[PDB]
RNA sequence: GGCCCGGGGCGGUUCGAUUCCGCCCUGGGCCACU
């Protein structure tokens, strides 16, 4: 309880076994044969090309290598047949472009096609970026492979490891360039306790500077930042699990937590104690992928969040889930009930024009003066926070985001109190009310 | 799909809106999946 220490014992978790390596090493063996016999022109790349692959996540990355001259689709069609002709099962896939995916001997595999070119320059898509990615990795990395499944396995075990909109954490690439920086797990933890938000680490010209955010650029592309989808939040949250790591090191860091879970008459009672209005808004999760759902889910709550704020509900903090089945967005507000009453500031007495206008509103209570302007009394169409979300879902749906939106506007219903603590959220509860024990 | 910058139109709210809440057209940048 040395570092040392409990990196050697880490180092079991993070690292394939032989059986898991194996499998692998035959796959890769197969597959390329499988290749070979078709003549095709390809690739191995990310972390299994490399050795770095965290324990458990064995995945093989073949990118077929095209004329700078072939037309999107040809790639498209090709990529298909190869695919298709050299997987033991596949399943066409989608993103920037279509691709392939499936199995050989017992191991995942994605079978992407991608334009053969020399210099970044005339990169017409991401995918076409990856081959010079791991030509950049493949002779600085060699001999640190382990740095690096010590660094994944870190945030991984902190749900902060991939930089998807689930997560928004730290990409596998972005690993690598941070031990190439610091040449290992220890010197990249030890540094990171003194980053900020304007860090900047230029990996091809060693150097770290003050920039305007955090910002990993790209050696194959200075104008790129590999850390550009990791949020801010979880860069803090990373910066300050170094300096509590390398001031009690613990096994514990490379240990999933358990999801803890608890009784949801407990959770009652808590909510209880902190006498706020805690409720959900519940609605059908659209049939998206994660990546385009996650972001929408994060819109729909800041918007919600934003009317109570200004609908003087005192919300502390928001939440969401999803489920197969709904996705759910989560609210604890100091108010549990307002007034109906409220003060609208009016024109400064001297102005008679618009004083005569604010006058002339019918209102059920008389204006007054003070501090040299008009006020008058008003009423609100709502009085809790339930009341005001339902409003405002119900004709706002349509900022909530395309699809969640889209959702929203054809059923929704808020949920709070025993039937609340009943539905698949009260993990997401305790922690956004600082739950602890 | 989300986020950043910019334009052209509107609706609602308000004493008063470019400036609050929103809605259509629309130009550029960026992010995630591969």
């Amino acid at each position: 309880m040395k570092v040392e220490e409990i990196l050697e014992k880490a180092l079991e978790l993070v690292i394939p076994d032989e059986e898991e390596v194996r499998k692998g090493r035959e796959a890769e063996e197969e597959l390329r044969r499988r290749l070979d016999e078709l003549g095709v022109e390809y690739v191995f790349v990310g972390s299994y090309a490399r050795n770095t692959w965290l324990k458990g996540s064995l995945e093989i990355d073949v990118f077929l290598l095209f004329p700078e001259e072939f037309s999107k689709e040809e790639l498209r069609e090709r990529g298909l047949e190869i695919g298709k002709a050299v997987l033991d099962s596949y399943e066409i896939r989608y993103a920037e472009h279509p691709y392939v995916h499936g199995v050989v001997k017992g191991v995942e595999v994605d079978v992407v096609p991608c334009y053969k070119l020399k210099e970044p320059k005339n990169i017409k898509s991401a995918v076409d970026r990856t081959p010079f990615h791991h030509k950049w990795l493949e002779g600085r990395i060699k001999g640190k492979e382990n740095e690096v499944r010590l660094l994944k396995g870190f945030l991984k075990a902190n749900g902060i490891y991939g930089a998807e909109y689930k997560v928004r954490g730290f990409s596998g690439y972005l690993c690598e360039l941070l031990i190439v920086f610091y040449g290992s797990f220890l010197e990249t933890v030890k540094n990171a306790r003194r980053w900020t938000r304007r860090t900047v680490i230029d990996v091809a010209k060693g150097e770290v500077r003050k920039g305007e955010e955090f910002f990993v650029v790209d050696p194959v592309d200075e104008k790129r930042n590999v850390a550009a989808n990791l949020s801010l939040d979880n860069l803090a949250r990373f910066v300050h699990l170094c300096r509590e790591f390398m001031e009690a090191p613990s096994l514990g860091f490379f240990k999933p937590k358990h999801p803890l879970e608890i009784e949801p008459e407990r959770l009652r009672k808590i909510v209880e104690e902190r006498g706020t209005a805690v409720f959900a808004v519940k609605f059908r999760k659209p049939d998206i992928v994660d990546d385009n759902l996650y972001p929408q889910l994060e819109r729909a709550s800041r918007k919600i969040f934003e009317f109570l704020e200004r609908e003087n509900f005192m919300p502390l903090r928001s939440a969401f889930k999803a489920s197969e089945e709904f996705c759910y967005l989560l609210f604890e507000c100091q108010i549990k009930e307002i007034s109906r009453v409220f003060r609208r500031m009016g024109p400064q007495f001297e102005d008679e024009r618009n004083v005569k206008k604010f006058l002339s509103r019918n209102r059920a209570f008389r204006p007054f003066i003070e501090n040299g302007r008009w006020w008058a009394f008003e009423m609100r169409k709502f009085t809790t926070p339930e009341e005001g979300v339902r409003s405002y879902a119900s004709t706002h749906w349509h900022t909530l985001g395309k699809n969640v939106g889209e959702s929203i506007r054809e059923y929704f219903e808020i949920i709070s109190g025993e039937k609340l603590f009943k539905e698949p959220v009260t993990a997401e509860l305790c922690e956004m009310m600082g739950v602890k024990d």
